[PDB]
DNA sequence: CCGACAGCGCATCAGC
DNA sequence: GCTGATGCGC
DNA sequence: GTCGG
């Protein structure tokens, strides 16, 4: 964190542009800059120095000089003092409330945590669970806890059917000492790009995890993506663990390497890589990498036997998960 | 300049 | 109900 | 907001 101050500033700028301005490209532009600066291994002494980095242009360069000079940014000082922006920014911190719901709530005079609780009946299901565990979802998960959650998920999954493979991704797979939530990639030989020889493949796993009281709430659920809430069991007299966000993604087994690339991230790494794919004339999603031909239309899925194969296609040297934290 | 900016699952809604 | 757009989140 | 062509 050589440039902690600068990257914080940019993140706050990005959050403002997304939550308040609803200008999603500014949001992504700022986030790109924050990222390229965060891994830059010198303490930045100049906006111009920073401008040499891709993703940092004039505007961010001027902002960086200001921040360096004063330790603050006037633009952010004003935003901080504005009540409508501050309220909107705050409400988007509840899972399920985005920029549109946040602005809608503020317009109704609903702009604090107590207002939300007092108006719980004006929230959809997701927003209601998001509000219920607001404090909890702000807490990080130490890797020691992720390891216990892994144990539970993999063993429980094995009881349902020993032919399931469950893989923990997210920052956990990138080797982080703590994670914001748990991401689980699930495969089963029944489910491939060819056939779905078995229904409820996801339901059966979710059901079991609920049965043993690991999964406590559902945010959303479909046939291939579960998003919900889970909790480690605590021992006698012990304070309960916080509740945790958990996502489970069932992917066709023959599409594992694209799936585990996707779900390992980071999100910004995924965006950079998919952009580079496009430049090289391929397109990548969590399922396949395909060639983009002449007219921009996606071609047929190219064969993949490893994560590195995907990298090879777009002529990137392989990067280990731990070097994908962008 | 200025067009493009990663790609997609699920929930909710409008319109039919 | 279905379909398409939008919101939100990954 | 940044950028490649
Ligand atoms: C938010 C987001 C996530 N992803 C992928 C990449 C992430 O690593 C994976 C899990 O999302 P996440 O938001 O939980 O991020 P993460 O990498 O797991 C964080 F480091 P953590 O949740 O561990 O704090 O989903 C994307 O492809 N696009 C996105 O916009
Ligand atoms: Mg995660
Ligand atoms: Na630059
Ligand atoms: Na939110
Ligand atoms: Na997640």
């Amino acid at each position: 964190t050589l440039n902690g101050g600068i990257t914080d500033m940019l993140t706050e700028l990005a959050n403002f542009e997304k939550n308040v301005s609803q200008a999603i490209h500014k949001y992504n532009a700022y986030r790109k800059a924050a990222s390229v600066i965060a891994k830059y291994p010198h303490k930045i002494k100049s906006g111009a120095e920073a401008k040499k980095l891709p993703g940092v242009g004039t505007k961010i360069l001027e902002k960086i000089d200001e921040f360096l000079a004063t330790g603050k940014l006037r633009k952010l000082e004003k935003i901080r003092q504005d009540d409508t922006s501050s309220s909107i920014n705050f409400l988007t911190r509840v899972s399920g409330i985005g920029p549109s719901a946040a602005r809608k709530f503020v317009d109704e005079g609903i702009k604090t945590l107590e207002d939300l609780r007092k108006n719980e009946d004006k929230l959809n299901h997701h927003q209601r669970i998001g509000l219920k565990y607001f404090g909890d979802f702000e807490k990080r998960i130490p890797r020691e806890e992720m390891l216990q959650m892994q144990d539970i998920v993999l063993n429980e999954v094995k009881k349902v059917d020993s032919e399931y493979i469950a893989t923990v991704c997210g920052s956990f797979r990138r080797g982080a000492e703590s994670s914001g939530d748990m991401d689980v990639l699930l495969t089963h030989p029944s489910f491939t790009s060819e056939s779905t020889k078995q229904p409820k493949l996801l339901h059966q796993v979710v059901e079991q995890l609920q049965k043993v009281h690991f999964i406590t709430d559902t945010l959303s659920k479909g046939e291939t993506k579960f998003m919900g809430v889970c909790q480690l069991p605590s021992k006698n007299d012990e304070k309960e663990y916080p509740h945790r966000r958990i996502d489970i993604r069932l992917i066709p087994k023959d599409q594992y390497y694209c799936g585990v690339l996707y779900f390992t991230g980071s999100d910004i790494f995924n965006k950079n890589m998919r952009a580079h794919a496009l430049e090289k004339g391929f397109t990548i999603n969590e399922y396949t990498i395909r060639p983009l031909g002449v007219t921009g239309v996606a071609g047929e899925p190219l064969p993949v036997d490893s994560e590195k194969d995907i990298f090879d296609y777009i002529q990137w040297k392989y990067r280990e998960p731990k070097d994908r934290s962008e």
